[PDB]
């Protein structure tokens, strides 16, 4: 609003009528009308002055005044809706290019992908209701959909009224979006009813308006249900005719600019539709045809539509002049008298140009055939001229295929794109895949991923780092991406002013949101080269940026499906909980929890196929996934339910007990570890029984302490024995010369840390070392084990002077106590009651409080037991006694709080959050058995009390991770295990969709959507005469030819209403033929039928009829009499050669098509003509043609040679229809064709050395024969002719 | 507010699918949706009746669920903006 508010007036300006011409002619009571029509006495308001020389009369070119325009703003109409509009006000000469920026920029609008146009008649019209419903829905749908431009009027009365009608509807019920059909309206501002409120300069914000209607004239009131007006001045009061011109130029300059999202570039296609128009629509509807719009005319309801659609699908020329005047009287009561015979002309022209060409013209048949949503015949008919198009290199199917990827309509696609025009190999649907991918299109990529494009190839380096590039400008992905690239220091270093992107930037960013375990996925650096694995990557980026469809899609078809869905969690995970969001951070945890139930379901589907080839891809080194396993990837992600399958549990048992078998018990192992000769026996039990048949008495004794269930033993039995001799020493070995257990209890206590360096030390995963006691000081377990040499601290000195007795026992009998409290921690084994002391160590926060609930009051009883005693006493030494035995004897009988009021509170706060813990303690516990598996198997084989021979032997190892959790396969193995985890991911998809499609919701939606269709189905149920000659708007000439139909073209026919304009050439006097544009001296003396020297007037159709001095066209009438374009006053030779041969392939054997061989012909354009023609040109020498007619081309060297060879073959010759022909001068052509039979050498070879083309112009080029060849329209017919020389498909 | 006092007159007399239609478009609707329920609440005990008695106090609770679900839709598109709505005269 505040650089809006100065970019309007100093660039756009109003027409104003300076000078003061009075009243001509005064209408309805109104003096001040003069001429223009505004008011005071002059023809305007302005200053009423001489307005400099006082020439009689005014010219709209002399006295029509632009200065800046004053009015514009946010137009509010009144009580009908506040929606605020914007609008603004201009004149004839504004550029179309500040419009467009105004609107695309300042007025927020975007590019569209259609350009949408509503042109129609204003006389109010009513139509049935079944038609109206299907325009409504169908404008609406095909509008929204696609968000394009609804560009019309903006009047309140006719089609225009019709489309408020439906935007209104549309706002009825606004789903979403509701303000997204915009449609800007373009009126004239010189007739609105309640414009004088809006004059307002410098800003007429909000400046409310009033509509009300049978309170006019002649002139017309706004609208009020579209969303932008601009509206247009020309000085004038009453005047209808200025907003057509303006609008039919921006609403080409719009089309001229390109849309590019994704990659893919395309000019926004242009449409038109029409409803009942007048006059003035056989303007529009030629206008628009004539350059290509896929104009759309509805039948039913229609002055004019209706009669292009009564007229329609009848052969063109089959129709009179007479039959016209017929077919009009039938239809027009109200003027069918005032109708002269000169405007049936008019409109019988307009009528035939407009049904010949039907491939551009499209009737609607509202109801009888092609009667869809009015969307897709829109589309579908804008696709046929969009195929109608020049196209010579296969570009028609990409073209159309990029459209359709632009809209969002698969639809189209399918049944109009991908269904037609043969070819499309795989590879070709990779562009727009790109852009489809990029703009989270599911639907397209499930199309074209069955079309054939494999996610195997299409994933590049080049094609990745694209996509990375242009990834969601949204995303916390993006934003720590942006970061990482601009942190990088030596980077920059090559070139500081350009950040570039490169790999190993969104490597460093993965590394960190999956883990330090992994090495960086992206190696760094230091044609098409494809990166192993190249599907791991768009998965990744698929789901970085939470794209829900696209990742499963990408998921189906991937190498390693645990490893993968487990990271996709973990990656998830790590980046949904720094996010600071509630929509998304909620939808990413969501996600990753379906991602973990994938990784879950293809699992159990391998371990149900076999029992040890379903744990050999659990524990893994994945060389795609940053070297880690399947099983430390779930561990690390917090998978709750994915480490606690059953399969997961069933493989860590097996290595809780090593290589011997499971299923001997707890009993037997503790009576062998109790008694050592108990083992040679046949007590234990053993798997791989080929050493348990045959067993080695050596290898026997080393499988125990290499079993780490034995080593757990071993350290709960050292454990329990050294805090029972702690107990002995505390009780009666306690003498000031250290006792034998004095040193025995500081180096069995050291015991437990000389391991705990071995924990704390090790870090698998390259982890900081302050992060290592941030995690230990994080255990409460932990805690307790440094508590005991917390405790310690106060007893080194206690036991270093014995004396003090009294204060000193305390300090280590609560150290043993804490000892005792440390023991609690070996239950975690125990299945049956390791989540019990999990569910514990929650308890322990009630007792807390309830130790304050319970002992206040028992010491509160115990006081007024001794106040019951005595009242007054000073005895603190024995009143403590007193009341301690009080207490005592309290504590061990009160009775009325204790068994009644505490009991049932304690009871209650036990079972209120026992109550609901059934389902995830076992989760719980079962996650963490995982962490004390490995840390004993990563134990030394030593018992507790003897382990000082491996801890002096670990030191020499070290001076000069395991194989059980973490190993490397062999290659040729790992392949086969990939492919059977495929064959099983592949199975347990197909099971899961086939049992989803099975849910009785989705039954009851799939019938629901059934018999929708099903509903719809019951409701629903040649002249040959010269045309480019005859076009009106002769080219580059301001004055239009008269129109002459088909039906009164010859010269011989009758016609009675000729009075056409004496066609001018700009220059007839240096054209050397007689300058002659009017016959009134007839100074040429041309010699018809014989030559006349410099200037021919032989002609090749023959004799043709004279008549007045003015040689008269052969062909007919073609509307037009005078010099014309042509340089000679009458008939004009030419001669076009063309080179043609046959099209080969690598073999050099002609090439076929279906039906016959492909010709070779060579053609060149200049820049200007914007068009391609045969190098052909007027022969201006006589004597020698070929060097006027392609000088620009040969040589005249070459091409004095190419006059020695000048002997072909001759095709066509005689009259030629070109748009210069005048009723005077007409061109006759001349074919000459030389063909090559083969490819080794002469003429061919002859013509590559035999080029100068490269002095000026664009490049000459060979081309194939095609229908839709770009050239001139009729200059092509002489190829085609050529065509049957010698046997080619058009 | 000229729709608070319409508001007011549909709620009073128990005119349940009036009552939405004319929430739908209310100017602070936590505000009014409580106060809805207020007034329910405390001319729904002393109405000497069984039927309308026990419609009111269940639209009552309806209108509770209404006020919840817009707060809710508030403290998810940020949080310290969401309570300063809360505590506003
Ligand atoms: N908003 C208006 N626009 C054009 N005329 C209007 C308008 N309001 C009124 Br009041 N009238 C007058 O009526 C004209 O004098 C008509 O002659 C009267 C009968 O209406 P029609 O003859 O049925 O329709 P056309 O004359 O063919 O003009 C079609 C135009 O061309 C398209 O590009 C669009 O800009 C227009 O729709
Ligand atoms: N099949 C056609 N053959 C020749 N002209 C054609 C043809 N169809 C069309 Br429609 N035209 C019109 O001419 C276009 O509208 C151009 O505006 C006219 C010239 O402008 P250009 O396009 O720049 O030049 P050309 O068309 O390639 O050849 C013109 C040569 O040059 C002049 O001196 C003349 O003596 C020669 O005929």
């Amino acid at each position: 609003q505040e650089s809006l508010s100065s970019w309007i007036p100093e660039n756009i300006k109003k027409k104003e009528c300076v000078y003061f011409v009075e009243s001509s002619k005064l209408s309805d009571a109104g003096k001040v009308v003069c001429q223009c029509g505004y008011t005071h006495e002059q023809h305007l308001e302005e200053a009423t002055k001489p307005h400099t020389f006082q020439g009689t009369q005014w010219d709209p070119k002399k006295h029509v005044q632009e200065m800046p325009t004053d009015a514009f703003g946010d137009i509010v109409f009144t009580g009908l809706s506040q929606k605020v509009k914007k609008y603004v006000r201009v004149s004839q000469d504004t550029p179309s290019s500040v419009i467009y920026h105004l609107m695309t920029q300042h007025w927020g609008l975007d590019v569209p992908n259609l350009l949408i146009s509503v042109t129609g008649g204003a006389k109010n019209f009513n139509m049935k209701p079944r038609l109206k419903s299907i325009f409504r829905r169908g404008l609406v749908k095909v509008a929204q959909t696609t968000g394009a431009w609804i560009i019309t009027g903006g009047s309140h009365t006719g089609v225009m009224k019709q489309v408020g009608e439906a935007v209104r509807d549309f706002s009825l019920s606004s789903s979403y979006k509701e303000g997204e059909l915009i449609t800007i309206g373009v009126a004239t501002w010189g007739t609105v009813h309640r414009r004088e409120g809006l004059i307002h300069p410098t800003g007429s914000f909000p400046a409310e308006y009033i509509l009300d209607e049978d309170g006019q004239g002649n002139l017309t009131c706004l609208d009020s249900n579209h969303s932008h007006f601009i509206l247009v001045d020309d000085g004038t009061h009453g005047q209808y005719g200025v907003e057509i011109p303006l609008r039919t130029r921006l609403e080409k300059f719009i089309s001229e600019q390109t849309k590019e999202r994704g990659g893919v570039a395309i000019k926004i296609p242009i449409v038109c539709v029409v409803l009942e128009g007048g006059p003035g629509t056989l303007h529009t509807i030629d206008n628009a045809t004539t350059n290509g719009t896929p104009c759309v005319v509805v039948e039913g309801s229609g002055r004019v539509a209706d009669v292009i659609a009564q007229v329609a699908n009848i052969p063109v020329s089959d129709i009179t002049i007479s039959l016209i005047q017929q077919k009009l009287s039938v239809f027009f009561q109200e003027m069918f008298e005032t109708f002269t015979e000169s405007r049936i002309v008019e409109w019988t022209k307009k009528i035939q140009d407009i049904v010949r060409r039907r491939q551009l013209l499209t009737v609607f048949r509202e109801g009888k055939d092609g009667q869809q949503d009015v969307d897709v015949a829109i589309l579908q008919a804008l696709l046929k001229a969009s195929r109608s198009q020049d196209h010579f290199g296969h570009e028609n199917w990409d073209h159309q295929l990029k459209l359709a990827v632009a809209w969002n309509r698969v639809d189209i696609a399918r049944s109009e794109i991908f269904m037609d025009e043969w070819q499309w190999k795989p590879s070709d649907l990779h562009p727009t895949m790109t852009a489809a991918l990029i703009s989270n299109k599911p639907e397209f990529v499930k199309l074209f991923l069955e079309n054939g494009v494999q996610l195997k190839e299409f994933v590049t380096w080049d094609t990745l780092l694209y996509l990375y590039e242009n990834l969601d400008p949204s995303c916390l992905f993006h934003s720590k991406l942006q970061k990482v690239l601009v942190e990088d220091p030596e980077r920059p270093a090559c070139a500081p002013a350009a950040p570039r992107l490169q790999m190993h930037h969104v490597a460093q960013v993965l590394r960190e949101l999956l883990g330090d375990f992994t090495q960086p996925l992206y190696p760094r650096p230091r044609h098409v080269t494809f990166t192993m694995d190249p599907i791991r990557d768009l998965l990744i980026w698929a789901i970085v940026q939470n794209r829900r469809e696209l990742a499963g899609i990408i998921w189906a078809q991937s190498q390693d499906c645990i490893a993968a869905a487990l990271a996709c969690s973990k990656i998830l995970k790590e980046l949904s909980k720094e996010e600071e969001d509630t929509d998304s951070s909620e939808e990413m945890l969501a996600l990753a929890e379906e991602y973990e139930h994938r990784a879950i379901g293809v699992f159990t589907e391998c371990y149900r196929k076999d029992e040890e080839r379903a744990q050999k891809l659990l524990t893994r080194v994945s060389e795609a996934w940053g070297k880690t396993t399947c099983l430390q990837l779930a561990l690390e992600a917090k998978d709750m339910k994915f480490v606690s399958h059953g399969g997961i549990q069933a493989f860590l048992t097996k290595v809780w007990w090593g290589q011997l078998s499971v299923d001997n018990g707890l009993w037997r192992v503790t009576l062998c570890m109790l008694a050592f000769p108990l083992l040679l026996t046949g007590l234990i039990s053993f798997r791989e029984k080929r050493l348990q048949d045959v067993g080695t008495p050596a290898a026997r004794a080393r499988a125990f302490f290499t079993a780490p269930v034995v080593v757990f033993h071993l350290n709960i039995l050292s454990y329990f024995a050294f805090l029972c001799l702690f107990a002995y020493v505390l009780m009666v070995d306690f003498q000031p010369v250290p006792s034998w257990c004095e040193c025995a209890i500081y180096l069995w206590l050291f015991s437990l840390v000389c391991e705990e360096m071995r924990q704390l030390f090790y870090d698998p995963d390259e982890c900081g070392l302050m992060k290592k006691a941030a995690l230990y000081f994080s255990d409460f377990w932990n805690k307790l084990d440094v508590g005991a040499i917390l405790l310690f601290v106060a007893g080194l000195t206690c036991r270093l002077i014995p004396a003090t007795l009294y204060p000193g026992r305390v300090i280590l009998s609560l150290d043993f106590i804490l000892f005792c409290l440390r023991l609690m921690h070996i239950f975690t084994i125990s299945k049956t009651l390791g989540p019990k002391i999990i569910i514990v160590k929650r308890m322990m926060k009630d007792v807390f409080f309830f130790l304050f609930l319970l002992a206040v009051w028992v010491v509160s009883f115990g006081v007024a037991k001794q106040a019951i005693l005595i009242h007054n006493e000073r005895r603190v030494d024995w009143l403590f006694r007193g009341a301690v035995y009080h207490s005592y004897l309290t504590i061990f009988g009160y009775l009325l709080f204790t068994n009644i009021l505490l009991l049932n509170l304690l009871i209650a706060m036990f079972n209120y959050t026992f109550q609901q813990v059934q389902e995830h303690t076992d989760q719980i516990w079962k996650f963490q058995r995982h962490d004390l598996i490995e840390e004993y198997h990563g134990r030394p084989a030593a018992p507790p009390p003897f382990i000082l021979l491996s801890h002096l032997q670990l030191f020499i190892k070290r001076v000069v991770r395991h194989k059980q959790l973490k190993n490397k396969l062999e290659k040729n193995e790992e392949a086969a295990l990939l492919s059977w985890e495929i064959y099983l991911k592949e199975n347990y998809l197909q099971n899961r969709q086939f049992q989803q499609k099975q849910r009785p919701e989705q039954k009851i939606e799939d019938i629901s959507n059934k018999v929708d269709a099903m509903v719809d189905l019951l409701d629903l149920d040649g002249d040959s005469y010269h045309v480019n000659a005859r076009h009106l708007l002769y080219p580059n000439c301001p004055v239009t030819r008269f129109p002459v139909p088909n039906e009164k073209v010859p010269w011989e026919t009758e016609f009675l209403i000729y009075d056409p304009p004496f066609y001018t050439a700009e220059r007839k006097d240096a054209a050397a033929m007689d300058p002659m544009g009017d016959t009134l001296e007839p100074l040429s003396t041309i010699q018809y039928n014989v030559v006349d020297g410099l200037r021919d007037r032989r002609s090749f159709h023959g004799p043709y009829t004279v008549q007045a001095g003015l040689p008269l066209n052969p062909m007919g009438r073609t509307g037009l009499r005078g010099r014309g374009s042509l340089s000679c006053f009458g008939p004009n030779h030419t001669l076009y050669p063309m080179v043609t041969r046959w099209r080969r392939n690598e073999d050099g054997a002609i090439c076929r098509k279906s039906i016959k061989k492909m010709l070779e012909v060579l053609v060149v354009k200049l820049p200007l003509s914007e068009h391609w023609a045969l190098p052909g040109g007027s022969r201006e020498p006589g004597e020698m043609l070929p060097r006027k007619l392609k000088r620009i081309l040969r040589q005249e060297h070459w091409p004095s040679f190419e006059n020695l060879l000048k002997c072909g073959m001759e095709v066509y010759k005689g009259y030629m229809d070109d748009p210069r022909n005048t009723d005077n001068a007409w061109i006759e052509t001349v074919a000459v064709s030389v063909h090559f039979q083969d490819q080794n050498d002469v003429e061919l070879n002859r013509l590559n050395s035999n080029l100068h083309a490269c002095d000026s112009g664009a490049s000459i080029r060979w081309q194939v024969v095609d229908r839709r060849i770009p050239l001139y329209a009729n200059h092509k017919t002489l190829l085609q002719k050529a065509a049957a020389e010698f046997g080619a498909h058009y």
